[PDB]
């Protein structure tokens, strides 16, 4: 599914990400629309052989299973494949779980270059929230 950017804040919403540990409700719509284009079949293939899955762009080497990643953790206890659903509760609460770990929205390497500093409240100005 490709969401809407006022589709997807709103889910976002609903959800409990917005100021979850406290990056508001921009910091992620922004940082879905430069991981995944706000696709949730989104994938991409890492240097080190592990792949990122759906809206966010999470990491088998780390936080899912994909079978296919040796050496790797599935910290989120989910079949990466789950990260790919039209419906985004994976990877919602796998993020919660990732933004948590210490080193907050800097895990997205895209955040960090793309929205980091940035006037974020931009990507959900004129929703309906
Ligand atoms: O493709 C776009 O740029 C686009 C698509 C959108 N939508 C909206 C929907 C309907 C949602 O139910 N689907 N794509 C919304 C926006 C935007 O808010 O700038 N932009
Ligand atoms: O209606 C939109 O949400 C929309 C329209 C766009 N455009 C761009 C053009 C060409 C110039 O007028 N026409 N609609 C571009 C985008 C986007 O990149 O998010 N969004
Ligand atoms: O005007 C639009 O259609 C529009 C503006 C957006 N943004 C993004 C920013 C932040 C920095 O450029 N400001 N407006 C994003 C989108 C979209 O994702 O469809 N659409
Ligand atoms: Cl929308
Ligand atoms: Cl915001
Ligand atoms: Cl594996
Ligand atoms: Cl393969
Ligand atoms: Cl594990
Ligand atoms: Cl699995
Ligand atoms: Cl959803
Ligand atoms: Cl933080
Ligand atoms: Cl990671
Ligand atoms: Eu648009
Ligand atoms: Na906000
Ligand atoms: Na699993």
């Amino acid at each position: 599914k490709v969401f809407g950017r006022c589709e997807l804040a709103a889910a976002m919403k609903r959800h409990g990400l917005d100021n979850y540990r406290g990056y508001s409700l921009g910091n992620w719509v922004c940082a879905a629309k430069f991981e995944s284009n706000f696709n949730t079949q989104a994938t991409n293939r890492n240097t080190d052989g592990s792949t990122d899955y759906g809206i966010l762009q999470i990491n088998s080497r780390w936080w899912c299973n994909d079978g296919r990643t040796p050496g790797s953790r599935n910290l989120c206890n989910i079949p990466c494949s789950a990260l790919l659903s039209s419906d985004i509760t994976a990877s919602v609460n796998c993020a919660k779980k990732i933004v948590s770990d210490g080193n907050g929205m800097n895990a997205w390497v895209a955040w960090r270059n793309r929205c980091k500093g940035t006037d974020v409240q931009a990507w959900i100005r004129g929703c309906r929230l």
